[PDB]
């Protein structure tokens, strides 16, 4: 019933290189609806609870310090199976395994600077929604293409 | 030598989402000679003969009903392996399986709303050109860049 | 006045340099509904009545020949200020006078090869629509975002 | 001069016309830096307070109605001549007078649904951001091509 | 007049800002023929002589120093009025004065970093060709689409 | 490593199909810095040493004639995995098997007219850098964005 949302956010290196628009159009062109959208410097504490599962790895400190290094576009988006679909639309986390046509395969090159963050699962979707977003900031509304998008 | 000719009809949603230019641009910069075109409101009776292969299937009334909900560009392209090759350009029928870089993967989401159609084979194509288009609607010409596309 | 129509034609050189897609996209992305679309080589006979206003001009001999030399993407576009806005989108008659952002301004060099026509008036438009297309060829529907193009 | 700021908002017709990325893109591709960006349904008193200058207006109640009939994108952008120049990007108030290559010239037919609003002067700009944005939301950062934007 | 050439040089900031191809595509799509190209670092005795009209100006040193600070892509561009057309495609000397769709209006913001140079006269081009390019690096060929661009 | 340089040569069909701009702008958005870029109608004698290993093959001759039927744009792109990833940017040598979103995938149809050329190894890149270029043509500077594409 088209119920999934997925958190989508452009990392500093993409935003720093004028990619906020393209990534935004890419989802709009897929047939995805926006729910909430901002531009925040994620604080050291936030990125850490965000990357809580990556807390024990050696590359971890460099990841959040990079992730905190500048203001990020946080977003929610709406589609069916959006989490897997955004994940396909993003490509593989290492922009080397991702084919061109996917975003990271198109704009990034190295895994440390991979343009964006998209939720790995449903469990990840909701947690990343509760974390970056207040409940009221997710606006409910109808896209005008809806019936020509969904059956 | 005369080439394979596909039959590519852009669906009611495709025109309605305003990618006729985006779509025509693809078979174009690829190297294909469009040999026949018109924009029509496809008759239910006309549609029925198109999906005559399934006239026993249940969604059949909804398909004919939806395929008549908006206008169609009824197209004919030329090129070596244009039927399979256009299907290569299009992606798989279901857009979630469609690789970005394609028409279906780059622009839409849903299968009942997969933006455009193409004959699955020459045999299907050859029936599909003769049905939607009059023989004189098929423009016979040589492009000024035939020699640079073809050896 | 959303109901107003015009007539664009990509001329022989227009297809032959492979710019059909770029042209069609710009009219699409602006927010007009394509109503009728085809591809034809005009018989010198058809080119004549289109130019019957200049059948007595000095360049009528060349103008017919230039128009008959290639196939043509015959088009009917719909919506508010589609006549005036469309011609402006094409730019000046001479592409030497055509501005950046224009089809002739971005892609062409000579008035002898100005790549494209756009209805100079409603009078010419409606005559040009009736002249190229049957009514059973104009496909009347509604854009999913028309309510967002239109009040 | 370089730290001059301006207010631009896409109205309801824009967001519901899937133009959000395209409007952002012509500024970012222009090379103006994003300062603050949020998606909001502006309230009755708010919509009135922005047009408090138009309080004695017969099209006021309907303007309040439209500006509130859909979601809005309230944006901030920084750079030299960002106030004057941004207006040139949007085009003039009438979309029929907005020139090919401007936002309004490329994406709209009528003044009443003109997709985008721009600060008209420096004084107005600070008034339009100070009313619409909180102080902490206005982001301080530096684009990697600042030295390649500016002397 | 179809045989005219012009010198277009993408400036150090042009090289640095990821735009070399987009620049080439802009002449290429317009209808212009690449005559010659190289990627060099222009010497001080090169730039001073290139600009000997500006060798005595109060900004002469820092001018040569900037234009010497990064590599430049020297181009030679052929066609009917390629000099007069090319400057127009590029935009005005002042990118604050440069309009949408020009090289300077779309990418740059301030004159001291105006991304691109265009021959201002036939005399200046042939000086700008002979001083910048060797006799043999100037390619004589006919484009396969010349007949579709000219009469 | 980070410093690796690859060779790219754009085909005669490439200049002629109006694509050199699309080719370079693609490598630029990637994170790659242009180290060398030149243009020439190449001698048959050249096409000999680049294609020396095949000199006894029956398909050598038409090959030399084609790579000599038009001009060529020779490039040297810098970046991590420029040879390896860059090929994925081109697609498979046969544009027919090449996935759309790639270069030969987005524009070419038949392998005999395959638009561009990328190095196949570390070994060939260094020979091809030796062949198309004098050492003085290679330019040494820093892209203002390096610290953001890289760690």
């Amino acid at each position: 019933m088209t119920s999934e949302r997925t958190f989508i956010a452009v990392k500093p290196d993409g935003v720093q290189r004028c990619l906020v628009g393209e990534i935004i159009q890419r989802f709009e062109k897929k047939g995805y609806k926006l729910v909430a959208l901002k531009m925040l410097q994620p604080s050291a504490e936030q990125a850490q609870q965000h990357y809580i599962d990556l807390a024990s790895k050696p590359f971890y400190k460099d990841l959040v310090a990079y992730f905190s290094s500048g203001p990020i576009v946080g977003m929610v988006w709406e589609g069916k199976g959006v989490v897997k679909g955004g994940r396909v639309l993003l490509g593989a986390t290492n922009p080397a395994d991702s084919l061109p046509g996917t975003i990271r395969g198109d704009f990034a090159v190295d895994v440390g600077r991979n343009v964006c963050h998209g939720s790995d699962s449903v469990d990840s979707a909701k947690r990343e929604i509760a974390f970056w977003f207040k409940p009221e900031e997710l606006v409910n509304w109808t896209s005008h293409s809806v019936k020509q998008v969904y059956e």
